[PDB]
């Protein structure tokens, strides 16, 4: 009697219809979709809930489901005159009726303000002011190898990444700027959309990679980078596929805009936005977190195991300052982004149900979004311009 | 006894030390190396076998062996100590010991050279005075000459460096900007080649001007990118065995075995693998949307037009590129000590010269494939839509 438990009724006999080899196999799955459509019309969405029956949102609501029904009419039709291919075509029609619902009331399409209503011209402006400095900072680290050691291999992979993922700003400025308009063909949606998510773990991995090595030089004074950069360009490549795979323009029919969006399948649609979110929060902050958090207390134990001199207790501190640096710059840049995706999640969980917190994250995203390139930024600061001071000071109290 | 049951006992040894967890294992195995290395030392190889003891090949030969049992004691050294990790890092230098002229050529380069430049001279200057800066897909077309007309731009260098027999006579600042201005127009080719095949099938699956402004920069961002490497590794060195000083890649001696391994899978992965997964799946992609269509009459000859102009841009690439990814992939594992015989090492060495010929005949097939025979490409698409 739910209403998300009779899309699944609609959505698991639409299956049955596909894969029907007799018109009493169509008719049987109709008649408990017919069933399914008219129990869900009586139903009242999470989202909107406190409305009235009278309000034009939720006299919506209800139309859809006559027009739902009507169109499955059509297909009992046929279904009953043994025309089995006209009644499986006529409920592929359904589909059309199935994702004008799941942009509407399943996600804060009918629920949270349209881009229209929450568009700022600083955030166009904004995204160039760190595209430039980011993408001159790294120009830098590059080109402070050509004027003038395994850890500076992952230096310069590390800026690459950055100086990539820096390099998509100006799409994400127009695309912002045109109220998510995607001028580019659905081609460049899937292309940039993964060679975004591709540079973005490249560089978490290799920020990763950073703080092991760093602990493997403190721990252990004394052709794995060989090995160790193909396989993080190719960790970061098979986390970038679900982007690929899903990353598709699709038309808002209520804003008439070509949107890049993440065409899920649309009968377990908020089962996979939640599925990937938390993806998101795992692989791109938890697990590399884990690793540099380790490796900052595993530098720290080393540094308070060795000597307790004057001297040597400026040099102690100041290797403790750059590597404190490493872990907070990443949290700073990248936990604002991952506390809205985790709670964005729980949205589509139904566990959030309230529009005032779903559009807090709406307008609160971009900016998220802005940090995590602003790392970028952060990078030649922590790794290269340190690097070379980093080394001499570490030789210094190991002596 | 064996000299090559020797080399099997040291190649199996190897294996034992790098996936060791303890230092005793190390030199367990060390002990088991020194000893097949003093005893292949005593043997003498199939090839010069009736030579004289007092042979400088055959001093060589031996002296081989003090220089791999050298190495070997200096990994004992450190496996006694207890520094695994240390004798590890030994042990690997053991490889770099174990892996241890055609007048056509320099003629060949020069008519690629002339040929190459003038069927690009005709593109550049079409676009410019006799055509526009119109249309998404021709800026592709004059940047993808740009990138070839320069890369065809350095064959007399090579052509002279190879008369030369490999002496480097334009000082090593030269050695660092001709080798990254060589890397930077060859990926700058390859990756606009890569654009037209994702330009092409966007036109075929949806038959419906700012994409160019920033696509165009991004390609020559990334192709400066990928010619770094070779700025900080090429250098003129003097090679001590030939008397001459040569452009070379100069990656750590200590460390030169994993990054002569290393940069030629980078080689094979960003200048083919990648390129070549685009390129295939494009024309698979237009294959496709072609073949559902059904076509049978004067629609069937335009069709078949399209897949035929279409199965050229991916055969061309493979036939010009394959043959010298193949050499690059095959020396790659010499270096990891896969490939042992040198009877195919030597053909690598010759075989090399003329499949790099071929990378640089890509860029004289490249007007015809797509300025010139492309343009009929945009009048038959039009007709199968309608
Ligand atoms: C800082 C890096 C970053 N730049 C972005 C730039 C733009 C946008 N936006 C929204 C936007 C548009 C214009 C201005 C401002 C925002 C988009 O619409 C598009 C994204 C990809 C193609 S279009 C989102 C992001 C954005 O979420 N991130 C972070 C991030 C987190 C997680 C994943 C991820 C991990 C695992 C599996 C799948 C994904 C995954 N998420 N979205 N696609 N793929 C990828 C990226
Ligand atoms: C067709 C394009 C081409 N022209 C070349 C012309 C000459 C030579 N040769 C050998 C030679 C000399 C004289 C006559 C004939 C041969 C040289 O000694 C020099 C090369 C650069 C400065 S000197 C090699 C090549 C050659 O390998 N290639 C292909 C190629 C493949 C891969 C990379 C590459 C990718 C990623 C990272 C690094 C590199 C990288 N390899 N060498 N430096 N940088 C660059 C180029």
């Amino acid at each position: 009697a739910d209403l998300e438990d009779n899309w699944e009724t609609l959505n698991d006999n639409l299956k049955v219809i596909e894969k029907a080899d007799n018109a009493a196999q169509v008719k049987d799955a109709l008649t408990k979709m017919r069933a399914a459509a008219l129990d869900a019309q009586k139903a009242t969405p999470p989202k909107l809930e406190d409305k009235s029956p009278d309000s034009p949102e939720m006299k919506d609501f209800r139309h859809g489901f006559d027009i739902l029904v009507g169109q499955i009419d059509d297909a009992l039709k046929l279904a009953n005159e043994g025309k089995v291919k006209e009644a499986q075509a006529a409920a592929e029609q359904l589909k059309t009726t199935r994702n004008a619902y799941i942009q509407k009331y399943l996600g804060s399409g009918s629920c949270s303000q349209k881009p229209s209503d929450k568009h700022l011209d600083a955030i166009p402006i904004l995204y160039y002011i760190i595209f430039v400095i980011g993408f001159l900072v790294n120009i830098v680290v590059v080109t402070l190898f050509c004027c003038q050691k395994v850890s500076s291999i992952y230096i310069f992979n590390l800026a690459v990444a950055d100086l990539l993922l820096l390099a998509t700003l100006p799409l994400w400025a127009t695309y912002y700027s045109y109220r998510y308009d995607w001028l580019f063909g659905p081609v460049m949606c899937k292309v940039f959309g993964s060679f975004l998510t591709l540079n973005m773990f490249a560089s978490i991995f290799f920020i990763t990679c950073m703080s092991v090595d760093r602990y493997q030089s403190v721990i252990y004074p004394f052709w794995q980078a060989s090995y160790i950069v193909p396989l993080v360009w190719c960790m970061a490549c098979l986390s970038s596929l679900p982007t690929f795979y899903f990353r598709d323009v699709r038309t808002i029919e209520y804003l008439g805009v070509n949107a890049c969006i993440m065409a899920f399948p649309p009968e377990k649609y908020a089962q996979w936005s939640a599925g990937i979110a938390l993806m998101k929060n795992i692989l791109g902050f938890i697990i590399p977190l884990i690793f540099i958090a380790t490796c900052y207390f595993g530098i720290r134990k080393h540094l308070l195991k060795t000597n307790s001199y004057g001297k040597n207790r400026i040099t102690r501190d100041q290797v403790l300052k750059m590597a404190a640096a490493v872990v907070l710059a990443f949290i700073i840049c990248w936990l604002p982004f991952h506390v809205l995706t985790f709670l964005d999640a729980l949205a589509w969980m139904g566990v959030i149900n309230s529009c005032e917190v779903i559009a807090v994250i709406d307008l609160a995203l971009p900016f998220a979004i802005l940090l995590g390139f602003t790392n970028s930024c952060v990078n030649p600061f922590l790794y290269c311009f340190v690097g070379n001071r980093f080394q001499q000071k570490l030789r210094s109290v190991f002596r």
